[PDB]
Formats: C-alpha cells, structure tokens, sequence
C-alpha cells in the first residue's frame, strides 16, 4: 500500500519466505538446533547489533531516522553481552567467532549508516521487527531444545524489558516509519534495502549451516 510500513511488508513477502526456507532457519523452526548452532546465532546477533546500533547512534538526529530512534525500548547490545558472557564465558569477547557472512552484514550496515543513512530504517525495521516478532517463539524453542541450567541467563536478547506490549510497540514503530519524509526514489531504495537486509540474513544462515555441518 501507500504506507511505507505496508509497502515494506508486501515487498519483502518473497525474501521473507526465502529466509524461512533457509535450512538453518527452518531447522531451528522445527526445534532442530544445537548449543553450537545457537551460540553462533548469538555471536552473529552481537556483531550485527553492535554495527546497527553504532550507526543508529551516528544518525539519531537525522530526519531520515530520528522518528524511529528508540534507544531505551530497542537497544540489544547490552542484553547480548550478558548472553555471550553466559554462552562463551567471562572471556567471551576473545572467543566469539566473526565469520565472513557476519562481516559482510556488518559492512553493509556501516556503508548504509555512513553513506546512505536514508536507508538505515530498512535495516532497523528488518532486524528489530524480526527479533521482536519471532523472538518469543525462538526463545521458547531455545529453552526447550537447549535444556539450559536454571542459571537465569543466556536468553536476555529475546526479552525487550522496556517494551510492555510488542504489538503496541509495533504499531508505534510502523507509525514512526510512515512519518518519515522520503521521495518515491528513496522509498523504492528503502524497500530494496529491506530485501537486501533479508538476503544478508539468508546468506548468514546458509553460512552457519555450512559451518555447523562440517
Ligand atoms: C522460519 C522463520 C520465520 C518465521 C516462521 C517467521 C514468521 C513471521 C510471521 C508469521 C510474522 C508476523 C506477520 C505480521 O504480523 O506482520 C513475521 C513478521 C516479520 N518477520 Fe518473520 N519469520 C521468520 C524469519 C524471519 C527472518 C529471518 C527475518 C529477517 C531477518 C524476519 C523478519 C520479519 C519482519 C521484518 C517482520 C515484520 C513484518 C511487517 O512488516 O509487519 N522473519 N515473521
């Protein structure tokens, strides 16, 4: 539709299905997930969020992003640090992996926040609404499949403490996105960058699948 939030959903319908068919993702979707597979996903999320959040901070005051700037409600770096310390130990920062697919995703994030900030919204939208929408089912799948100790840590990433209602926050977020002022050219590029975002994820899964089954 005419609303960007609406245009984005319809346009990425295909890549979303593709992301779904991602072996690593479909397996996870079916419960087929191992500690090592999970650990790789968390390290992956950590590098992605460090880059994303780093770029969001860089453009927080820009009209092309300010409306969707939700630091308290959305930041994930801290939660992931808390999770990685659990999954990788006190020296997690020295052992977590940083694979080519992770780097490639990080690279496009920085390229966007630095040279194409008007498109950062596409990446924030893809990531945040992805993690906010399916986060619970995946977390749920995780604790049941991972059978982790009652340590009380490792899954903080999946809980957005500063968000009482995901559905309501989503409405607010979509409204903020639609409040953004952009020309048809930029809107087309943002739509296209959303797809690029899914593709980067899809290639990430593919890689983590090649790594896990080796
Ligand atoms: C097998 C895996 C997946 C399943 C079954 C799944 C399922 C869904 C479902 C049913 C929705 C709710 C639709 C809505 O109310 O808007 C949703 C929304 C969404 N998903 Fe996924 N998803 C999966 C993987 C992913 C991945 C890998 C990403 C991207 C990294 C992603 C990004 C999104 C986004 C951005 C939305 C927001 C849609 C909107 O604009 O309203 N999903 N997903």
């Amino acid at each position: 539709p005419q609303d960007l939030s609406e245009a984005l959903k319809e346009a990425t319908k295909e890549v979303h299905t593709q992301a779904e068919n991602a072996e690593f993702m479909r397996n996870f979707q079916k419960g087929q997930v191992t500690r090592d597979g999970f650990k790789l996903v968390m390290a992956s999320l950590y590098h992605i969020y460090v880059a994303l959040e780093e770029e969001i901070e860089r453009n927080k005051e820009s009209p092309v992003f300010a409306p969707v700037y939700f630091p308290e409600e959305l930041h994930r770096k801290a939660a992931l640090e808390q999770d990685l310390a659990f999954w990788y130990g006190p020296r997690w920062q020295e052992v977590i992996p940083y694979t080519p697919a992770m780097q490639r995703y990080v690279k496009r994030l920085h390229e966007v926040g630095r040279t194409e900030p008007e498109l950062l919204v596409a990446h924030a939208y893809t990531r945040y609404l992805a993690d906010l929408s399916g986060g619970q089912v995946l977390k749920k799948i995780a604790q049941k499949a991972l059978d982790l100790p009652s340590s009380g840590e490792g899954l903080a990433f999946f809980t957005f403490p500063n968000i009482a209602s995901a559905t309501k926050f989503k409405q607010l977020y979509e409204s903020r996105m639609n409040s953004l002022e952009m020309t048809p050219a930029v809107r087309q590029r943002v739509i296209e960058e959303a797809k690029t975002a899914f593709l980067l994820n899809i290639q990430l899964f593919e890689e983590l699948q090649e790594l896990l089954t080796h």
